[PDB]
C-alpha cells in the first residue's frame, strides 16, 4: 500500500474517521510510513572519514538516493533527491549544514544549478545548536570553498525573512526562512505554512532553468518532510480532483528516513488540507 487518495469532497469526513477515538485510525496509518523505505542502507554515510559530516549520527542519507558531489568521499554530503508533483529530482533534502560542511552545501547548490533555498529551522532553537549560520549576513562577502558569496538583499517579516544572493563561481540564489517553526513540531497556524508554502511555490515557478529546490531543517526529515508533502498537496488541491497525504510521505520516505518526523506533523498536513477545502 502506497497511495490513499481521497476525493475532496470526501476529505473533512475522512480526516474526521482517521480522528475518531483519540487519532486511532490516524495512528494506524502514521505508523505504517515507518516501515517505508527501510530496506535501504546508508554505508557511504557511515564511512570513517564522512563520520565528522553528519550532524546527527544517526540521520544518514541512503546510499540509492544520496546527492553526489563533483570528486575518495570527496563525493559526501549528507543530502538527498526528492520527487514531487512534478518532477524526479525536483527537492534536495539537507541537513542544516556544519561549519565544515557548509563549503559543500554551496559546492553543491552550484552544481546542481540550484536556484531556490528553503530553510525552516533557526540557528538556535531554546538554546541548542540547530543549524550553522552559513550566509554571509550583512550585505557582504563571504568565500565557502572556490565560491563567493555576496548578499544582495534581505526583507524581514513576522515569520518568515527573504534573502538574495549573488554566487560566482554570477547565478543569484534566493533564501527563503522560515523562522516560526519549532523542531520536532508544527507551526501555530495553518494559515502561516500554507502562505509560505505558496509563496515559495510562486518563487520557484518564476525560476526558469533551475535545478531542484533546496530544503532543510535540522536533520532534513521533520520540518522539511511536511513542508514538501504541504508544497505537494497544495499542488494536488489546486489541479486535481483529490488529495494524496499518505501517497506524498510514502513517496519522501522512499528516498530519505523519517521524512515527516513525528504524528503531529502528520495531523497537520491534514488540518492545512482541512483548512483550504473548508476556505474554498
Ligand atoms: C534526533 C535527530 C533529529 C533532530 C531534529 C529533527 N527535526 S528536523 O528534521 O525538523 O530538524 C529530527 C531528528
Ligand atoms: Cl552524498
Amino acid at each position: 500500500k502506497t497511495s490513499c487518495p481521497i476525493k475532496i469532497n470526501q476529505f473533512e469526513g475522512h480526516f474526521m474517521k482517521l480522528q475518531a477515538d483519540s487519532n486511532y485510525l490516524l495512528s494506524k496509518e502514521y505508523e505504517e510510513l515507518k516501515d517505508v523505505g527501510r530496506n535501504q542502507s546508508c554505508d557511504i554515510a557511515l564511512l570513517p572519514e564522512n563520520r565528522g559530516k553528519n550532524r546527527y549520527n544517526n540521520i544518514l542519507p541512503y546510499d540509492a538516493t544520496r546527492v553526489k558531489l563533483s570528486n575518495p568521499c570527496s563525493d559526501y554530503i549528507n543530502a538527498s533527491y526528492i520527487p514531487g508533483n512534478n518532477f524526479r529530482r525536483e527537492y534536495i533534502v539537507t541537513q542544516g549544514p556544519l561549519p565544515g560542511t557548509k563549503d559543500d552545501f554551496w559546492k553543491m547548490v552550484w552544481e546542481q544549478n540550484v536556484h531556490n533555498i528553503v530553510m525552516v529551522t533557526q540557528c538556535v532553537e531554546k538554546g541548542r545548536v540547530k543549524c550553522d549560520h552559513y550566509w554571509p549576513a550583512d550585505q557582504d562577502s563571504l568565500y565557502y570553498g572556490d565560491l563567493i558569496l555576496q548578499m544582495l538583499s534581505e526583507s524581514v517579516l513576522p515569520e518568515w525573512t527573504i534573502r538574495e544572493f549573488k554566487i560566482c563561481g554570477h547565478r543569484l540564489i534566493r533564501h527563503f526562512h522560515y523562522t516560526v517553526w519549532p523542531d520536532h513540531g508544527v507551526p501555530e497556524t495553518t494559515q502561516s505554512l500554507i502562505q509560505f508554502v505558496r509563496t515559495v511555490r510562486d518563487y520557484i515557478n518564476r525560476s526558469p532553468g533551475a535545478g531542484p529546490t533546496v530544503v532543510h531543517c535540522s536533520a532534513g526529515v521533520g520540518r522539511t518532510g511536511t513542508f514538501i508533502a504541504l508544497d505537494r498537496i497544495l499542488q494536488q488541491l489546486d489541479s486535481k480532483d483529490s488529495v494524496d497525504i499518505y501517497g506524498a510521505v510514502h513517496d519522501l520516505r522512499l528516498h530519505r528516513v523519517h521524512m515527516v518526523q513525528t504524528e503531529c506533523q502528520y495531523v497537520y498536513l491534514h488540518q492545512c488540507v482541512r483548512d483550504v477545502l473548508r476556505a474554498r
